[PDB]
């Protein structure tokens, strides 16, 4: 403690997560209000790294107005030495919140989906495919879920999963559909209290089972029938037959009643 951004001044409560060359702190301002300041040290970074940071602020900045399911950015500061991002602070990141709760209320799981849908929808409209969606990328604030990063800059962890990795990702060694899958696996996890491949732990065989057509996934018949359809359409292995976000936003699960 403590941090100084564009004239304003903040004291550091906790360290939420770490990069990267980056650190996220939960942060208190003068008026006892809570915030999230991400700090990037730019001393040990090449032009490829630097430019991905500049691209991140640009897009976070740009997308402010287009959806209230993108983490708010209040102000920022960039020099040749450092970057600070003053953002809204979340209650709990979806990952840890899914770990804590045993069963999820349906009306609450549908609301988080609409929310996950709107966010991802928004980035796609500005030509961004996350490519690496995980519940760690989402956050709860004032009822809603909110996307926090864009897969543009290097991912951070709390202070290395592949459950959600799409089949076409690993098969190629650029498609909106890749996000649809990962959103599916998240919805799956919220539905069947597990990711679809949680059973396996050996990577070389897990990454192999994601892509394996012979490896059939379970969809235990559940009350909400719309929901069972979304998961199926979402977790098709073939990108071109997998449901799209616009389709997914027109689906009876999100639309009926
Ligand atoms: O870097 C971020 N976005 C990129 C620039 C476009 C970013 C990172 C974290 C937050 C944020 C705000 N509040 C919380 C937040 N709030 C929960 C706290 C609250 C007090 O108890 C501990 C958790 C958690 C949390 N979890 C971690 C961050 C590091 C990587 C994995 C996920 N992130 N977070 C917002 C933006």
């Amino acid at each position: 403690e403590c941090i100084s951004v564009k004239g304003r001044i903040y004291s550091i409560l906790k360290q939420i997560g770490s990069g990267g060359s980056s650190k996220v702190f939960q942060v208190l301002n003068e008026k006892k209000q809570i915030y999230a300041i991400k700090y990037v040290n730019l001393e040990e970074a090449d032009n490829q790294t630097l430019d991905s940071y500049r691209n991140e602020i640009a897009y976070l900045n740009k997308l402010q107005q287009h959806s209230d399911k993108i983490i708010r950015l209040y102000d920022y500061e960039i020099t040749d030495q450092y970057i600070y991002m003053v953002m809204e602070c979340g209650n709990i990141d979806l990952n840890s919140w899914l770990k804590k709760k045993k069963s999820i209320d349906p009306w609450e799981r549908k609301s988080y989906w609409k929310n996950m849908l709107e966010a991802v929808h928004t980035i796609h409209q500005h030509g961004i495919v996350h490519s690496d969606l995980k519940p760690a990328n989402f956050l709860i604030v004032d009822g809603m879920l909110k996307l926090i990063d864009f897969g543009i800059a290097n991912q951070m962890q709390p202070d290395g999963t592949v459950n959600y990795m799409p089949p076409e990702a690993i098969k190629d060694m650029i498609s909106p559909k890749s996000d649809v899958w990962s959103l599916g696996c998240i919805l799956y996890y919220m539905t069947y209290g597990k990711t679809p491949f949680q059973q396996i732990i050996n990577q070389i065989s897990k990454l192999h089972a994601i892509i394996d057509p012979n490896h059939e996934i379970e969809f235990p018949d559940i009350p909400e029938k719309d929901l069972q359809d979304v998961l199926k359409c979402c977790l098709k292995r073939d990108p071109k037959q997998r449901i799209s976000i616009p389709e997914l936003l027109a689906h009876p699960y999100v639309q009926i009643q």
